Protein backbone atom coordinates (compact mmCIF):
# COMPACT_ATOMS: atom_id res chain seq x y z
CA UNK A 1 0.00 0.00 0.00
CA UNK A 2 1.26 3.59 -1.09
CA UNK A 3 1.61 5.91 1.45
CA UNK A 4 3.43 8.67 -1.01
CA UNK A 5 3.40 8.96 -4.72
CA UNK A 6 6.09 6.25 -6.52
CA UNK A 7 7.85 6.31 -9.36
CA UNK A 8 9.52 3.79 -12.17
CA UNK A 9 12.94 3.23 -11.10
CA UNK A 10 15.38 4.43 -13.35
CA UNK A 11 17.87 2.67 -15.38
CA UNK A 12 21.11 1.81 -13.64
CA UNK A 13 24.30 0.25 -14.24
CA UNK A 14 23.97 -2.65 -11.68
CA UNK A 15 20.60 -4.49 -13.13
CA UNK A 16 21.45 -7.07 -14.91
CA UNK A 17 22.33 -6.51 -19.00
CA UNK A 18 19.31 -8.66 -20.81
CA UNK A 19 18.73 -9.32 -24.33
CA UNK A 20 15.38 -11.26 -25.59
CA UNK A 21 15.18 -12.86 -28.74
CA UNK A 22 13.12 -15.08 -31.24
CA UNK A 23 13.30 -16.90 -34.47
CA UNK A 24 13.20 -13.45 -36.36
CA UNK A 25 17.05 -13.23 -34.94
CA UNK A 26 18.04 -16.74 -36.30
CA UNK A 27 21.38 -18.47 -35.84
CA UNK A 28 22.62 -16.75 -32.28
CA UNK A 29 26.15 -17.23 -30.99
CA UNK A 30 25.87 -17.28 -27.47
CA UNK A 31 29.48 -17.45 -26.57
CA UNK A 32 29.94 -13.85 -28.46
CA UNK A 33 26.29 -12.43 -26.10
CA UNK A 34 28.01 -13.88 -22.91
CA UNK A 35 31.33 -11.79 -23.98
CA UNK A 36 29.41 -8.60 -24.50
CA UNK A 37 28.44 -8.78 -20.64
CA UNK A 38 24.65 -9.70 -21.34
CA UNK A 39 23.77 -12.02 -18.28
CA UNK A 40 20.33 -12.78 -19.04
CA UNK A 41 18.46 -13.89 -21.97
CA UNK A 42 14.33 -14.11 -22.81
CA UNK A 43 13.45 -16.00 -25.34
CA UNK A 44 9.73 -16.22 -27.27
CA UNK A 45 8.74 -19.89 -27.32
CA UNK A 46 4.82 -19.76 -28.74
CA UNK A 47 2.19 -17.32 -29.52
CA UNK A 48 -1.60 -17.71 -29.78
CA UNK A 49 -2.62 -21.35 -29.46
CA UNK A 50 -0.71 -22.36 -32.71
CA UNK A 51 2.53 -20.81 -33.24
CA UNK A 52 5.99 -22.14 -31.74
CA UNK A 53 8.84 -20.49 -32.21
CA UNK A 54 11.27 -22.95 -33.98
CA UNK A 55 14.46 -21.40 -32.45
CA UNK A 56 13.17 -21.83 -28.98
CA UNK A 57 15.43 -25.21 -28.26
CA UNK A 58 18.90 -24.10 -29.72
CA UNK A 59 18.43 -20.65 -28.33
CA UNK A 60 17.49 -22.13 -24.55
CA UNK A 61 20.51 -24.44 -24.96
CA UNK A 62 22.78 -22.17 -26.77
CA UNK A 63 22.51 -19.72 -24.12
CA UNK A 64 22.54 -22.10 -20.79
CA UNK A 65 25.67 -23.39 -22.11
CA UNK A 66 27.15 -20.31 -21.81
CA UNK A 67 25.94 -20.13 -18.88
CA UNK A 68 23.19 -17.29 -19.18
CA UNK A 69 19.91 -16.86 -17.48
CA UNK A 70 16.54 -17.42 -19.14
CA UNK A 71 13.74 -17.05 -19.41
CA UNK A 72 10.65 -18.13 -21.95
CA UNK A 73 7.65 -15.43 -22.95
CA UNK A 74 4.24 -16.30 -24.94
CA UNK A 75 2.42 -13.44 -27.53
CA UNK A 76 -0.71 -13.58 -26.33
CA UNK A 77 -3.63 -13.20 -28.98
CA UNK A 78 -6.91 -12.34 -27.05
CA UNK A 79 -8.56 -14.22 -29.84
CA UNK A 80 -7.64 -17.30 -28.58
CA UNK A 81 -8.33 -19.17 -25.32
CA UNK A 82 -6.09 -17.78 -22.10
CA UNK A 83 -6.18 -21.24 -20.71
CA UNK A 84 -5.39 -23.13 -24.13
CA UNK A 85 -2.59 -20.61 -24.34
CA UNK A 86 -1.19 -21.22 -21.57
CA UNK A 87 -1.34 -24.53 -21.86
CA UNK A 88 0.04 -24.52 -25.14
CA UNK A 89 3.17 -22.62 -23.86
CA UNK A 90 3.96 -24.87 -21.12
CA UNK A 91 3.40 -27.72 -23.59
CA UNK A 92 6.09 -26.68 -26.05
CA UNK A 93 8.29 -25.85 -22.93
CA UNK A 94 8.27 -29.21 -22.29
CA UNK A 95 8.78 -30.72 -25.57
CA UNK A 96 11.80 -29.10 -26.11
CA UNK A 97 12.99 -29.99 -23.09
CA UNK A 98 13.93 -26.55 -21.33
CA UNK A 99 13.17 -27.62 -17.69
CA UNK A 100 15.59 -25.61 -15.64
CA UNK A 101 14.76 -21.80 -16.79
CA UNK A 102 15.79 -19.18 -14.35
CA UNK A 103 13.58 -16.57 -15.02
CA UNK A 104 10.14 -15.30 -14.76
CA UNK A 105 7.73 -17.05 -17.37
CA UNK A 106 6.23 -14.16 -19.56
CA UNK A 107 3.20 -13.29 -20.98
CA UNK A 108 3.84 -10.40 -24.14
CA UNK A 109 0.46 -8.84 -24.41
CA UNK A 110 0.41 -6.08 -26.96
CA UNK A 111 -2.52 -6.36 -28.78
CA UNK A 112 -6.00 -6.57 -27.83
CA UNK A 113 -7.48 -8.50 -30.77
CA UNK A 114 -10.86 -6.32 -30.05
CA UNK A 115 -10.95 -6.98 -27.06
CA UNK A 116 -12.06 -4.96 -24.13
CA UNK A 117 -10.19 -3.34 -21.18
CA UNK A 118 -11.69 -5.68 -18.75
CA UNK A 119 -12.19 -8.67 -20.70
CA UNK A 120 -8.50 -8.14 -22.00
CA UNK A 121 -7.46 -8.20 -18.19
CA UNK A 122 -9.08 -10.52 -17.45
CA UNK A 123 -7.81 -13.07 -20.19
CA UNK A 124 -4.38 -12.20 -19.14
CA UNK A 125 -5.34 -12.93 -15.73
CA UNK A 126 -6.08 -16.57 -16.43
CA UNK A 127 -3.79 -16.71 -18.55
CA UNK A 128 -0.75 -16.43 -15.80
CA UNK A 129 -2.83 -18.32 -13.29
CA UNK A 130 -3.06 -21.17 -15.26
CA UNK A 131 1.06 -20.75 -15.95
CA UNK A 132 1.19 -20.48 -12.72
CA UNK A 133 -0.95 -23.63 -11.81
CA UNK A 134 1.03 -25.72 -14.51
CA UNK A 135 3.99 -24.74 -13.33
CA UNK A 136 4.21 -24.32 -9.92
CA UNK A 137 6.62 -21.41 -11.06
CA UNK A 138 6.29 -17.36 -11.11
CA UNK A 139 5.06 -15.44 -13.78
CA UNK A 140 5.97 -11.61 -15.04
CA UNK A 141 3.71 -9.21 -17.98
CA UNK A 142 5.53 -7.67 -20.72
CA UNK A 143 4.11 -4.82 -22.28
CA UNK A 144 4.26 -1.32 -23.14
CA UNK A 145 3.48 2.01 -21.84
CA UNK A 146 0.76 3.33 -23.64
CA UNK A 147 -0.86 0.16 -24.12
CA UNK A 148 -0.83 -0.34 -20.32
CA UNK A 149 -2.21 3.05 -19.87
CA UNK A 150 -5.24 2.64 -22.01
CA UNK A 151 -6.10 -1.23 -23.36
CA UNK A 152 -6.00 -3.35 -19.55
CA UNK A 153 -6.86 -2.22 -15.93
CA UNK A 154 -5.09 -2.17 -12.70
CA UNK A 155 -5.64 -5.71 -11.80
CA UNK A 156 -3.22 -7.00 -13.42
CA UNK A 157 -0.70 -4.44 -11.03
CA UNK A 158 -0.88 -7.91 -9.24
CA UNK A 159 2.00 -8.54 -11.25
CA UNK A 160 5.51 -7.75 -11.27
CA UNK A 161 6.18 -6.27 -15.18
CA UNK A 162 8.68 -6.13 -17.98
CA UNK A 163 8.06 -2.87 -19.15
CA UNK A 164 8.88 -1.26 -22.73
CA UNK A 165 9.53 2.07 -23.66
CA UNK A 166 12.25 3.19 -25.83
CA UNK A 167 14.37 6.04 -25.48
CA UNK A 168 13.51 6.68 -22.49
CA UNK A 169 16.31 6.20 -19.20
CA UNK A 170 13.14 6.04 -17.36
CA UNK A 171 9.73 4.25 -18.24
CA UNK A 172 6.91 6.68 -18.51
CA UNK A 173 3.94 7.19 -16.27
CA UNK A 174 2.15 3.96 -15.85
CA UNK A 175 -1.61 3.72 -14.57
CA UNK A 176 -0.93 -0.01 -13.53
CA UNK A 177 2.43 -0.20 -12.37
CA UNK A 178 4.62 2.34 -10.29
CA UNK A 179 7.97 -0.09 -10.29
CA UNK A 180 9.25 -2.60 -12.54
CA UNK A 181 11.44 -5.61 -12.42
CA UNK A 182 11.99 -5.52 -16.38
CA UNK A 183 12.55 -2.61 -18.70
CA UNK A 184 13.05 -3.04 -22.50
CA UNK A 185 14.74 0.36 -23.40
CA UNK A 186 15.88 -0.51 -27.18
CA UNK A 187 14.91 -2.23 -29.77
CA UNK A 188 17.92 -1.25 -32.11
CA UNK A 189 20.89 -2.42 -29.92
CA UNK A 190 23.85 -3.93 -31.32
CA UNK A 191 25.02 -7.30 -29.54
CA UNK A 192 28.21 -9.67 -30.39
CA UNK A 193 26.12 -12.80 -31.92
CA UNK A 194 23.00 -11.34 -32.82
CA UNK A 195 22.19 -10.59 -36.96
CA UNK A 196 20.60 -7.11 -36.87
CA UNK A 197 18.84 -4.85 -34.64
CA UNK A 198 18.36 -6.75 -30.69
CA UNK A 199 16.15 -5.77 -28.13
CA UNK A 200 17.60 -4.55 -24.83
CA UNK A 201 16.81 -5.02 -21.42
CA UNK A 202 17.63 -4.06 -17.75
CA UNK A 203 16.40 -6.71 -15.00
CA UNK A 204 16.46 -6.40 -11.35
CA UNK A 205 16.56 -9.36 -9.12
CA UNK A 206 13.07 -9.67 -8.79
CA UNK A 207 12.92 -11.31 -12.40
CA UNK A 208 14.52 -14.78 -11.24
CA UNK A 209 12.06 -17.83 -10.53
CA UNK A 210 12.65 -17.89 -6.57
CA UNK A 211 10.12 -20.07 -5.60
CA UNK A 212 7.96 -23.36 -6.53
CA UNK A 213 4.06 -24.51 -5.24
CA UNK A 214 6.06 -27.86 -5.18
C1 LIG B 1 8.99 -9.38 -25.53
C2 LIG B 1 9.15 -8.78 -26.92
O1 LIG B 1 9.91 -7.83 -27.10
N1 LIG B 1 8.44 -9.34 -27.90
C3 LIG B 1 8.50 -8.81 -29.25
C4 LIG B 1 7.15 -8.17 -29.60
O2 LIG B 1 6.95 -7.01 -28.80
C5 LIG B 1 7.12 -7.78 -31.08
O3 LIG B 1 5.83 -7.29 -31.42
C6 LIG B 1 7.44 -9.00 -31.93
C7 LIG B 1 7.46 -8.69 -33.42
O4 LIG B 1 8.45 -7.72 -33.72
O5 LIG B 1 8.75 -9.51 -31.59
C8 LIG B 1 8.84 -9.95 -30.22
O6 LIG B 1 7.96 -11.01 -30.04
C1 LIG C 1 23.57 -17.89 -14.04
C2 LIG C 1 22.46 -18.73 -13.44
O1 LIG C 1 22.62 -19.94 -13.27
N1 LIG C 1 21.33 -18.11 -13.11
C3 LIG C 1 21.07 -17.77 -11.72
C4 LIG C 1 19.58 -17.87 -11.43
O2 LIG C 1 19.14 -19.21 -11.61
C5 LIG C 1 19.29 -17.42 -9.99
O3 LIG C 1 17.89 -17.41 -9.77
C6 LIG C 1 19.87 -16.02 -9.76
C7 LIG C 1 19.71 -15.55 -8.33
O4 LIG C 1 20.36 -14.31 -8.12
O5 LIG C 1 21.28 -16.01 -10.05
C8 LIG C 1 21.57 -16.35 -11.42
O6 LIG C 1 22.94 -16.27 -11.60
Amino acid sequence: VHHHHHHMQSRNNNNLKGIDVSNWKGNINFESVKNDGVEVVYIKATEGNYFKDKYAKQNYEGAKEQGLSVGFYHFFRANKGAKDQANFFIDYLNEIGAVNYDCKLALDIETTEGVGVRDLTSMCIEFLEEVKRLTGKEVVVYTYTSFANNNLDSRLGNYPVWIAHYGVNTPGANNIWSSWVGFQYSENGSVAGVNGGCDMNEFTEEIFIDSSNF
